[PDB]
């Protein structure tokens, strides 16, 4: 059964609630983004209205084969009416097509559901500037001060400089980038741009990328692996055994691999600055873990919430343990006492 933090009170709406069968009283199912923990349960047999971004709707139709009659794509930054209730979708700064949802309830209550997000000061000049928010449904993934990591811009500078140096020293090197979901496309696109190459990948991953409305994408990606020196592979294959195996398949075109594993936060972020990061190496194979996050750091999250000044916060991540719930509630109260709301 559907938990309480996935239901929007005063409405017939749920958010990211497809794995519970038919939810009693739900007339519209919202999907914030195309990540499997959130879409879990959707398929071609789903027969209620799904509300989402255009990009999420392209993925639902082409990857999960949801029928078109049940997909309701909404434009961003635009007031829409769904089952008699005013809604707005806002860019979440997460993966492609990810949104936050503003609900203006009939009784005057205003609710913001962040979905998954990476808070940014640019959100302080969205359509949120105007107004009061009574309830915030918050992505609390990294809600503790130990969670630090660099800007996306610093991490991409490190990746492009590392890949450009390696291939300039060795023109016969191959670069590989792991993936297991949408998001983090800047990593492989920026590296291919500095090397003057298209990105090579499987037909399945190409299909996914073709649903994302990325400008000039046809100029940037390919299924012809042999024509490319930046390859995408499943994240599970980014290890010395899977990379050795891949190099065999390339028919003596390359004599070295440089590989990247974009992660979220890891333990080494407690100690090692991005500029100082080194790879794991075995023979002619090197593997870099790089902390490219699509969720808020602790500081980014705290800034956003102290700006917004919501009356009540409902966490949507780390809700399963009493220790996590207590820790999050203590930080919410600190933030409220410090800022005076
Ligand atoms: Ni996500």
């Amino acid at each position: 059964t559907c938990p309480f933090y996935k239901k929007i009170p005063g409405t017939g709406f749920t958010v990211d609630a497809f794995q519970y069968g038919v939810v009693e009283g739900c007339t519209a199912y919202f999907l914030t983004h195309f990540h499997s923990d959130h879409y879990a349960g959707l398929s071609k047999h789903f027969t209620f209205p799904v509300y989402c971004s255009e990009i999420t709707g392209n993925l639902l139709k082409n990857k999960l084969h949801v029928q078109e009659q049940y997909i309701h794509p909404l434009p961003l930054d635009t007031e829409c009416i769904v089952n008699g209730v005013k809604v707005v979708l806002l860019d979440a700064n997460h993966c492609p097509g990810a949104v936050m949802i503003l609900f203006y309830l009939p009784n005057g209550t205003v609710i913001l559901h962040t979905g998954d997000f990476r808070a940014d000061p640019s959100m302080e000049r969205s359509l949120l500037a105007d107004q009061k928010v009574h309830m915030l449904y918050l992505d609390t993934t990294y809600c503790s001060p130990e969670y630090t990591f660099p800007s996306q811009q610093e991490v991409i500078r490190f990746a492009i400089n590392t890949a450009f140096e390696a291939v300039t020293l060795n023109p016969h090197a191959l670069v590989v980038c792991g993936t297991y979901s949408i998001g983090k496309e800047k990593v492989f696109l920026a590296i291919a741009d500095v090397l003057g190459s298209k990105v090579g990948m499987s037909q399945e991953k190409y299909k996914t990328l073709q649903c994302l409305n990325i400008p000039e994408i046809n100029s940037l990606i390919t299924t012809d692996m042999c024509s490319s020196l930046v390859h995408l592979l499943p994240m599970m294959q980014i290890n010395f055994k899977g990379l050795q195996s891949h190099l065999k398949k390339c028919g003596g075109k390359y004599n070295q691999i440089l590989a990247f594993r974009p992660t979220g936060w890891t333990h080494s972020n407690k100690f090692t600055r991005i500029a100082d990061v080194i790879p794991q190496t075995k023979g002619n194979i090197s593997i870099y873990g790089i902390p490219y996050s699509e969720h808020s750091s602790y500081l980014e999250m705290k800034r956003f919430v102290q700006w917004l000044k919501p009356q009540k916060i409902i966490p949507t991540v780390n809700v399963g343990t009493w220790k996590s719930r207590s820790t999050m509630e203590k930080y919410f109260r600190e933030w409220k006492l410090e800022a005076g709301y």
